[PDB]
């Protein structure tokens, strides 16, 4: 797709001028070798004085033909702990819906700001994961302390 391709380059060249420290956004390759510019593999940083402070958090991003018409599909690989995010690894966040927030103009930069922001602040509204839900609505110490342990297993 010609408009798709067009400003995921365009992303990737606002990418390397200018994105937030600690963060990850690189294409993949095709079979023969090629870049494939519809497949990120990308990672967050954990926000530092938070329970999240010292993971890096990788997640790919998925775009279809017709993009920036649609988000792209944002899944945690492999899934994460939290109240947000199916046990697929899959995103629930509004403006990664077509039918919700999503607008075409939002960059790569937003997106991945716009999980980290999730991930330090659950939406009680749009539980994902049964688990994680539970246990933030229930004890929100356990919470921390389990979001501490996932952090401690994925540092870099
Ligand atoms: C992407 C090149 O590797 C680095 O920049 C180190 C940080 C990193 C960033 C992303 C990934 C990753 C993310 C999603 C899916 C598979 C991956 O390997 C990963 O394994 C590692």
């Amino acid at each position: 797709s010609g408009i798709a391709l067009s400003r995921l380059a365009q992303e990737r060249k606002a990418w390397r001028k200018d994105h937030p420290f600690g963060f990850v956004a690189v294409p993949t390759k095709n079979p023969d070798g090629t870049m494939n510019l519809m497949n990120w593999e990308c990672a967050i940083p954990g926000a530092a004085g938070t329970p999240w402070a010292g993971g890096l958090f990788k997640l790919r991003m998925l775009f279809k033909d017709d993009y920036p018409s649609s988000p792209p599909k944002c899944k945690f690989e492999p899934p994460l702990f939290h109240p947000n995010v199916y046990p697929s690894g899959t995103v629930c966040l509004s403006i990664l819906e077509e039918d919700k927030d999503w607008r075409p103009a939002i960059t790569i930069k937003q997106i991945l700001l716009g999980i980290q922001e999730l991930l330090n602040e659950p939406n009680i509204q749009d539980p994902a994961q049964a688990e994680a839900y539970t246990i933030y609505c229930q004890n929100r110490v356990e919470y921390e302390k389990r979001v501490r342990a996932q952090a401690k297993k994925f540092a870099p």
